[PDB]
């Protein structure tokens, strides 16, 4: 509960993020994979059901960060329409992250280092069971523009301590040395979110 020990105050806050825990992550981030395997954010949601939980991908990370942002924005949008929390293991967000984490870390896939975005999109499109056209049409919408703009802030936040980064109410990033357990993450989030 002390600035500079458990948390820092972001110089610029995430817009529209009151009463929320947001995980800034990358598909090519190993600890992000760990936190997905043990569904950390889902554990927080269980103990703090009334917060909003989001995942902000980091477009500046990986050869395909910019394409991943599109796919995750589409998953977030659809999870929203479907009223499934993105920390739910049945969400499209979770299914998409699982597929990319699996591909990147277990299969050591790199999709030709940036030269084959079609193969990269396909992992996410298959995971969501939608077509490339669905994605192209989503990307024409204002809802897509808003999600993709909101994700821009994940890039400067990721430079504070790397990924994953945990941001509460859009204003405070939990300092990673303070997160010694999901219990600690929950306690800190509960303190910072009131």
């Amino acid at each position: 509960m002390m600035e500079g020990k458990e948390y820092i105050i972001l110089k610029n806050p995430i817009a529209n993020a009151d009463n929320s825990l947001i995980e800034i992550f990358s598909y090519r981030c190993t600890h992000c994979y760990d936190h997905h395997k043990f569904n950390t954010m889902g554990k927080v949601k269980e103990k703090l059901p009334n917060l909003t939980y989001k995942f902000y991908p980091v477009s500046s990370m990986g050869d395909y960060g910019r394409q991943a942002n599109e796919i995750f924005a589409f998953a977030a949008f659809k999870d929203g329409v479907n009223k499934i929390d993105p920390t739910d293991k049945n969400s499209l967000t979770h299914k998409v992250a699982k597929a990319y984490f699996n591909a990147y870390f277990k299969k050591k896939q790199r999709w030709e280092n940036g030269k084959n975005p079609e193969a990269f999109y396909s992992v996410g499109l298959k995971a969501m069971n939608v077509s490339k056209a669905d994605l192209e049409n989503f990307l024409k919408t204002p809802e897509a523009a808003e999600l993709l703009k909101s994700y821009e802030i994940a890039n400067p936040i990721s430079q504070n301590y790397g990924t994953p980064a945990f941001v509460v109410n859009g204003k405070y990033q939990i300092i990673p040395s303070a997160i010694n357990s999901p219990e600690a993450l929950i306690e800190i989030t509960k303190e910072l979110s009131k």
